């Protein structure tokens, strides 16, 4: 009677814990969901091999709509667990999903995975540094996101970093890219007019964090917009005023161009 | 030719990932570190046993002043890896190894895990809406530390949660508990007095992330200040103005008073 969220982690299937691979490997039913994130390095057939279970994908409308219908039912009389990349519950909406276990008289248990929330940690700026986090949506019919522009001011005024996830269509399979994020804020910033993201910015790029190598890049905007940074999943991050070692990581290890080792203090 | 830098995770010796395992038994030297932080749900001797191999423990001036001495040598001519608890290159310090390596002339790769930036996910708080993070550090002698306090501040004023680590003397092996951690802020309220942390500010506890069974608390500073909230280690959150889904989760998760459903959103 236990339902168990066990997160993937980044890359592949070897991300998982191994608590969370004991547990999977001994739970009775075993459900999962892709499309909160895109974990570039597996397949279904890995992870489904490596737990040594079949594994029941669910759909975004399974989840948000019958979770208790489809999931919560099974854990009641056995030993359930629902996988999701990256950790269960960062930037998704998973949380509340334990609110429904409890009120079905289910009991639930997390298990972590690494999150790139904390693997930004890769790109040589201080962890601690980053402020209020935001996604780029991508702009639907005559809707165009723009609230994700005024998170990246509101942290820069105070010389902190944006984390900026990338939007994700997974039943369409498209994974926004670091350069569409920076043509999407180019064309907030024509229309805000905030001098807030311009060709001249400072960005930074983790690609397929998790993977043995990632792409790790930073310079400004016209430099890097049409730059290749590999395949899915991209995030990018907006800095804020660097520290000294924060600037000579991304120069030595980013590719950065050697003129921002100079701050401005 | 090759370093690894590989997290543990966030309790005990299962937290690492089947990636970091895998690599760390193939590694001829493995190094390890317990001075940012320790893994209060095993020991050395459990992990080194999960392993399989003996484990140097460096301290801070080992890593901070002679890793090109200690680990950088033996990786020149073999694989090494340096584990540190939770996700490598969280702590400030650490992403400048990679620059060391470098110079070095040793190639160098990082395997993730959890880290408590992700994982206090299970606080239900939403992960975007964290901003700037902060050390509540004790004050000694003459030196009376407040900035920490003013994170808070600069956080709240913006609707943003703030995640406090609270001072650690790894060697001593002494924690600072989320009670005292109320205490000293209480008391640099008393003297700033900003109204930003009162008895009545609702705060939320974090205790042994990671384990099966961790300690999730939310309410008043004057009713948590004297509650038992297990061992340590303990991380203290001030949430910002909570979203009604964010507060629902402390009430029906974390045991929350059911007054922050209309008093914090
Ligand atoms: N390995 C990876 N590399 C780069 N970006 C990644 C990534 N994994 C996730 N992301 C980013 O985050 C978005 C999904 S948000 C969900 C995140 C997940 N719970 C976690 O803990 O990581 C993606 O669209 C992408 O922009």
């Amino acid at each position: 009677m236990v339902l168990y969220f066990i997160g993937l982690g980044l890359y592949d299937e070897r991300d998982i814990t191994v608590k969370g691979l004991e547990i999977a490997k001994k739970c009775d039913y075993v459900f999962a969901e892709f499309y909160t994130s895109l974990m570039a390095g597996t397949t279904l057939g890995r992870i489904q091999k490596l737990i040594g279970k079949e594994i029941r994908v669910l759909s975004r409308e399974d989840v948000e709509l019958n979770f208790e219908n489809i999931v919560l039912p099974l854990a009641k009389e056995n030993d359930v667990a629902f996988l999701t990349p990256g950790d269960p519950l960062v930037a998704t909406t998973h949380a509340e999903l334990r609110i429904r276990a409890k009120r079905a008289g289910v009991e639930s248990y997390v298990i972590h995975a690494p999150s790139i929330y904390s693997a930004v940690g890769i790109t040589g700026l201080h962890i601690y540094k980053f402020g209020k986090s935001a996604t780029v949506a991508y702009p639907e019919g005559n809707w165009f996101p723009t609230s994700y522009y005024d998170v990246i001011k509101e942290n820069a005024e105070r010389g902190l970093h944006t984390l900026l996830f990338l939007d994700i269509k997974a039943e369409k399979r498209m994974y926004m890219t670091a350069n569409e994020a920076m043509e999407l804020l180019l064309k907030v910033e024509d229309m805000k007019k905030g001098g807030v993201f311009t060709d001249d910015t400072l960005v930074v790029v983790l690609a397929r964090a998790g993977s043995l190598n990632p792409t790790i890049r930073a310079g400004c905007v016209k430099d890097l917009i049409r730059e290749d940074f590999g395949d899915p999943p991209h995030i990018l991050i907006v800095p804020g005023k660097l520290h000294i070692v924060e600037a000579e990581y991304l120069v030595e290890i980013a590719g950065a161009p050697r003129e921002i080792l100079r701050v401005n203090v």
